[PDB]
């Protein structure tokens, strides 16, 4: 019997949360993916060469049941931000504090990802900074880009489920 590891992806709206999960399940890339489904994905992933089932949930929207439950029995978080916007990054600490509330703890498995940094040209938020609320929330942190050619898309969920492993 695997493991099934129940992972939620949280952050502001248009920072990459479905383009991000759309990569790691279906390992395309959809631009402009519709803002507003938000929906759960079930695949058998190997990490470490130990087989495991994912339930991702791509978070988006006020109140939903869906949303309400996978932040409850979730056992770890992506809170994703863009580095072209710098309000995704100020709300990385808001969901910091939703997460630890919803589970009612003083910490929980993260990781801290920054997405579309392919658009150096348009970067706002620096890897000095991202380190810096990293270190401070104490979770990982990561760069990722689901624009093709992806990076670190599949390293963003597979270090999740290893700090969830390593506790
Ligand atoms: N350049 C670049 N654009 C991205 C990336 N990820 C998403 N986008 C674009 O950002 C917009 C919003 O992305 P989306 O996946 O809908 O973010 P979400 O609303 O949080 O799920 C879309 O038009 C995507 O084409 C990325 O890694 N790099
Ligand atoms: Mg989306």
């Amino acid at each position: 019997n695997l493991p099934t590891y129940k992972l939620v992806v949280v952050g502001d709206g248009g920072v990459g949360k479905s383009a991000l999960t759309i990569q790691f399940f279906q390992k395309i890339f959809v631009p402009d993916y519709d803002p507003t489904i938000e929906d759960s994905y079930l695949k058998h992933t190997e990490i470490d060469n130990q087989w495991a089932i994912l339930d991702v949930l791509d978070t988006a929207g006020e109140f939903s049941a869906m949303r309400e439950q996978y932040m409850r029995t979730g056992d770890g978080f992506l809170i994703v931000y863009s580095v072209t916007d710098k309000a995704s990054f100020e709300h990385v600490d808001r969901f910091h504090q939703l997460i630890l509330r919803v589970k009612d703890r003083e910490s929980f498995p993260m990781i801290l990802v920054a997405n579309k940094v392919d658009l150096m040209h348009l970067r706002k938020i620096t890897r000095e900074q991202g380190k810096e609320m990293a270190t401070k929330h104490n979770i990982p942190y990561i760069e990722t880009s689901a624009k093709d050619p992806p990076l670190n898309v599949d390293k963003a969920f597979h270090d999740l489920v290893r700090v969830i492993r390593q506790q």
